[PDB]
């Protein structure tokens, strides 16, 4: 049958990673280079948190970006008085002449005095990447530098080929958000060395990643401002282009799409490379009350499951992401894909299903870890169609991506009873109106891939074990080999 059933999370999620226990916050992705492999730390959510001591650092270990190794509580939360007692994201960079890799963070205070600094920069190191030593003796606070008190976080680390070492602090020069730039030879004298950038008109950029790929430099970012809350970046063919982007708010984005290369299911990515690829590692939000249309009405839910992309440079420099190679190859057993049920305007022929404004197919149900794949052609580029999912045959409502050629964008939205718009997902639009489509699925968080132009990161309890759907809300489609593997 193609009826409703009432899937459900297991504890844990092995391949957009979720520890048995709690949720994956913001990570820290770092190529350790002395065991050939990532080391992903992330600040650990719990549901609920403590009040004053939350997110510690834990940490995964991957050589791929497929399957995860746990590496458990590797920096503890201070004290409910320390200045350490929250943390927030930082930035790893392991240093030779000690051997001793550093982990720069947040230090969020609880309950801060007016005079007190609510977010400051602190670290720890270690030998192995086992037993890490707090630096009691260690504050960078932004005040002494004559910036910001309280915003003041998210240091990233990285080394030019002069050898020197740089640290991007988000923060704010009175009222004003200023990326930080702070500069050392050993890791321990620090010299302020200015505004590295400026952040355009009112916006946060919240976890800065800087980094070099072919003849590019770029910045990643993700965009604190209330109806943004995406991944986005800048590039620049030198380090000084990169910089004058946003200088005066020039606005100079990368690309048709302000370089929002993901949508409101994707926050806090963050890069790391291995020589060959390099990844991008952000986290896909819980919903409340496993909610699929309850996306918060100022900001989603804060953490959820780990969500491994590639980073595809395309020859103009712009980025897009795609599926990292070992995910693809995880998924090993093929599946009978055959109707359950049409509606409207619908032939099947052979294997070719051929889709009228209006029409639907319903396809047998999932398993749990999918990997879907088909292609997609239309009568023009106005035409719209649906990738639906958590739809049986009984179900009056259900969620879809839609993709709407027309507005040179994809959407999720609500579909049937108590219908509605989500958030989008702008691309761009093939000219020979054919969409190579590639969805992955670990339970509940799955990422579409089109054309190797869109990823889009969503959260749908209850795709597994639940049929899906394809549809035309406008035009004319056509689609053509239709495959689903498992593992
Ligand atoms: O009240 C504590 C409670 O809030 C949550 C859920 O939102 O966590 C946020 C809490 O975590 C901290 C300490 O680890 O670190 C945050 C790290 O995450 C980043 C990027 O996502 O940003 C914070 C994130 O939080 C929001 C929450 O709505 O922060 C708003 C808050 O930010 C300030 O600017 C100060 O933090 C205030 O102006 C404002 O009221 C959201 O808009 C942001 O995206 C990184 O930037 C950062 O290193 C704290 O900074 C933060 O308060 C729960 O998990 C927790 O139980
Ligand atoms: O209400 C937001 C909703 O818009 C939708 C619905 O249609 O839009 C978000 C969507 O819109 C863009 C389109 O570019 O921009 C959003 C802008 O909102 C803000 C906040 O007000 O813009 C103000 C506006 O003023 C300029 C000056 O000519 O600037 C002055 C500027 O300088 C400062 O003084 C600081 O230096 C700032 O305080 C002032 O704001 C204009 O260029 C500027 O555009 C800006 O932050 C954004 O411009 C997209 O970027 C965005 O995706 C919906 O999605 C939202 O819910
Ligand atoms: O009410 C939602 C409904 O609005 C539309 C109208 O065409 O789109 C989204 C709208 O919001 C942005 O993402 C940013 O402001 C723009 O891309 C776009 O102008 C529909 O697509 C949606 O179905």
């Amino acid at each position: 049958t193609a009826t409703y059933f009432q899937s459900s999370d297991e504890h844990g999620f092995s391949m957009y990673y979720k520890p048995q226990v709690g949720f994956v916050g913001n990570p820290m992705p770092f190529y350790d280079p002395v065991a050939k492999d990532f080391k992903v730390m992330y600040l650990q959510d719990y549901r609920p948190n403590p009040e004053a001591t939350y997110h510690p650092i834990f940490g995964v270990a991957t050589k791929d970006g497929a399957t995860y190794e746990s590496l458990g509580e590797l920096i503890s939360c201070g004290g409910r008085d320390e200045q350490d007692a929250a943390i927030g994201t930082g930035g790893t960079i392991y240093n030779p002449a000690d051997k001793l890799y550093y982990t720069f963070y947040t230090g969020n205070k609880f309950k801060p005095s007016s005079d007190q600094n609510a977010q400051v920069v602190m670290v720890a190191t270690s030998p192995d990447f086992k037993t890490w030593t707090k630096n009691r003796t260690f504050y960078l606070k932004g005040d002494t530098y004559g910036y910001d008190k309280n915003d003041f976080r998210d240091p990233f680390l990285f080394q030019t080929e002069d050898g020197v070492y740089h640290m991007l602090i988000a923060t704010r020069k009175n009222g004003k958000g200023h990326i930080a730039e702070f500069t050392s030879a050993d890791l321990k004298e620090w010299e302020s060395a200015g505004t590295f950038m400026t952040m355009m008109w009112d916006r946060f950029y919240e976890c800065p990643d800087v980094f070099k790929m072919g003849d590019w430099w770029y910045l990643i970012y993700s965009e604190q401002a209330s109806f943004m809350r995406k991944v986005q970046y800048f590039k620049g063919r030198t380090l000084e282009d990169l910089k004058a982007t946003t200088a005066n708010d020039a606005g100079i984005w990368p690309d048709n799409r302000e370089g929002m290369l993901d949508s409101r299911a994707f926050y806090a990515g963050k890069t790391a490379s291995d020589g060959t690829n390099r990844y991008i590692w952000g986290w896909c939000p819980t919903r409340a009350g496993n909610d699929n249309g309850n996306v918060g009405d100022v900001e989603p839910e804060w953490a959820g499951n780990l969500v491994a992309q590639r980073l595809i440079q395309h020859e103009d420099g712009t980025l897009t992401l795609g599926v990292p190679d070992a995910i693809d190859r995880k998924y090993t057993s093929a599946q009978e894909v055959k109707v359950m049920a049409k509606d409207g305007n619908m032939i099947e022929s052979g294997k070719t299903y051929t889709l009228g404004e209006g029409a639907s197919v319903i396809f047998n149900r999932l398993k749990v870890h999918n990997k879907i794949s088909f292609t997609v052609k239309t009568a023009s580029n106005t035409d719209r169609f649906g990738i639906s999912f958590v739809r049986g045959t009984d179900s009056a409502s259900w969620y879809s991506i839609h993709v709407n050629a027309d507005e040179g964008k994809a959407n999720f939205e609500k579909d049937g009873d108590d219908a509605k718009y989500l958030f989008d997902n702008k691309f761009n639009i093939p000219a020979d109106n054919e969409y190579r489509v590639t969805i992955y699925s670990d339970q509940s968080v799955c990422v579409t891939y089109i054309n190797d132009q869109l990823s889009f990161t969503n959260r749908i309890y209850q795709m597994q074990k639940n049929p899906w759907s394809l549809c035309c809300y406008k035009g004319e489609i056509t689609v053509s080999d239709v495959q689903v593997s498992t593992y």
